[PDB]
């Protein structure tokens, strides 16, 4: 009747709630999963992600990580969780810097594994950060 929905982290398990529809930034960069919805596996980037229950939403942020529905159930394998009390001003100009010196440092001789990973890892953190409530307006 309907899809249900779950976080779960390396380090533990998030939670389980329920939803109608699951609307959220994947890969081909639009992913919309329901309870109908069959048993496939996914995988998902650094963002924030909207839940709808029914008429209401709610927004979670989550980094890194893997997604699977099916039979309702969707896992949620991210490395990091964020119930949107994640906002930290210190946080993005901490993430833009460390980003900015990062990767002209992995090019000077350092760990240069994956530039637009990297970039792409800092500027979501920290858009999403600051997006979660921690600046609506100067």
């Amino acid at each position: 009747m309907v899809m249900t929905v779950r976080v779960i982290a390396p380090d533990k398990t998030v939670w389980d709630a329920p939803a109608e529809e699951v609307i959220l930034p994947s890969t081909t960069g639009q992913l919309g999963i329901l309870s109908n919805h069959a048993p496939l596996l996914t995988a998902l980037e650094t963002g924030v992600m909207r839940v709808r229950q029914d008429r209401e939403w709610v927004a979670i942020a989550l980094m890194g990580g893997f997604a699977e529905v099916e039979n309702n159930e969707v896992t949620i394998l991210v490395n990091g969780a964020e119930r949107g009390d994640t906002i930290d001003l210190e946080k993005a100009k901490a993430e833009f810097a460390a980003a900015q010196a990062a990767l002209a440092q992995a090019e000077q001789g350092e760990s240069k594994q994956a530039k637009i990973q990297a970039t792409q890892a800092f500027r979501r953190a920290r858009a999403r950060l600051q997006a979660a409530g921690g600046v609506v307006e100067i």
